[PDB]
């Protein structure tokens, strides 16, 4: 009996921890023990994404539950999209909590840029957003950005390779959300001490229609990684398009850090 | 190629839309057209059950999407649990816009009595309710009883012939709710005229753990159905468990309306 782990999962920007749903009882059955976060105003939180100025507010469950840990507990973390970047911000308290940060089509953050700095390249590249909806929402710091993704743009550049009932089940659940870029272009450098200090390995999908494959070499030249696993034939929510691999390259991830 | 329908789902207390996931495309990919309703403070609603204090609050979406619809359209309207009452209040506004009702796995109301009166049945007689978490809410009608499943009641009563992950789904998206039974037992009961001139047919799962097979043919003998279908095997998360099944049963129903 080799020994197990706690893997905490944590879900991409206007989502919730439902996308889940595949891939937990994989890990349970293989005997690790899953969590899978809610973050504030996703899947059923109760808060609207208006009522969650901060990236610090919106990552607050994910800091809750590494806070209640029992001590000398460590898991592996697995950050999907903007998760990257709560992950990110959680090794930077709890870095001891942390075996391995595993960035999952997700945003690699660095310790020499302005926490939004991966996210604003994203976003000055990026030409698909189709029938994603864009608003405003004035905070008393500062404006918020907001979005909402369109059914079109989720087909073609997330859910391409899921079967049609994970897209059915998207468009009952996805929300309005934010990427925080206003608010990360104001906050102090990721540090080296803290989420510098965390191992970190990076999974990435072959069809990943939004984290292109340039768009990754150039995040992990910026920022290394111990090693990036490809997930043959995912889409960008390749929990739900290729959950089978996906518990192949975490349970591989697993025997690495044993 | 025979005329195909718009299906307006409806779920059940403590769910939401998403329940129908797997029934939807089947339905759409055979030419119908489909809406699963999120009612109040449901799925992801952004209303507490707190903030919906009345089964008319509750039911409001439902209400909504049958006041859309253009002229002359009609539909198959289908209520699953809970859904039931509520679709029964909608045929009691909105009878010439509903084809035919579809009792799924569902508590059918009656004309004679107070509109609480089957879930006051069940009530009486049910089970244990295991780790269910129960909590009183005050309002300006009174006391209303709220309900937040718990997960060992969840996968013995509801999921139990449902694949692992959509057990794991639902402990994921499932909310604190209510069956509105004090709202409804003050109610008007449902009219003749309205919900009782509607079509109305039962479809059940025979393995349903909480709407037990006796207790469905108690309420279909105190307000018959037009047709009674049985889904062999189907917890009574159908829609989950057997949602091809149930999706055949849909079929044979839209066969017999169309006009
Ligand atoms: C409904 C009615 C009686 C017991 C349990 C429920 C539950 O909310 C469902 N479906
Ligand atoms: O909301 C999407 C997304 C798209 C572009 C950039 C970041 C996130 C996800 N996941
Ligand atoms: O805020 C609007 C916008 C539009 C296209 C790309 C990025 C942002
Ligand atoms: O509706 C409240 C209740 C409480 C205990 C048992 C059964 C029902």
């Amino acid at each position: 009996m080799e020994r197990k782990h706690h893997f905490v999962l944590v879900h991409n920007a206007c989502h919730g921890a439902w996308i889940w749903y595949k891939l937990k009882p994989l890990l349970e059955s293989a005997g690790h023990r899953v969590t899978a976060v809610e973050l504030a105003a996703s899947g059923i939180d109760p808060r609207p994404i208006q009522a969650v100025e901060t990236v610090d507010e919106y990552s607050k469950p994910l800091i809750e539950t590494l806070k209640s840990l029992p001590e000398n507990e460590e898991v592996i973390l697995v950050g999907f999209s903007f998760g990257g970047i709560n992950i990110a911000l959680a090794a930077d308290i709890f870095p001891a909590k942390i075996k391995v940060l595993v960035f999952l089509n997700a945003f690699l953050p660095d310790t020499t840029h302005v926490p939004s700095h991966v996210l604003d390249k994203l976003m000055e590249m990026f030409g698909g957003w189709g029938d994603t909806e864009f608003s405003s929402h004035e905070t008393r710091n500062g404006t918020m950005s907001l979005l909402k993704m369109g059914p079109k743009f989720m087909k073609a550049r997330l859910y391409q390779n899921c079967p049609i009932e994970d897209y059915e089940l998207a468009k009952m659940l996805h929300r309005q959300g934010s990427l925080f870029t206003e608010d990360l272009s104001k906050k102090e450098k990721f540090s080296e001490e803290g989420y510098g200090s965390v191992q970190r390995v990076y999974v990435m999908s072959s069809e990943d229609k939004i984290i292109p494959c340039d768009f990754i070499r150039w995040m992990i030249d910026n920022f290394n990684v111990s090693k990036v696993y490809e997930i043959d034939g995912g889409d960008h929510m390749v929990m739900l398009s290729k959950p089978q691999k996906l518990f192949d390259s975490l349970s591989a991830i697993a025997t690495d850090y044993m």
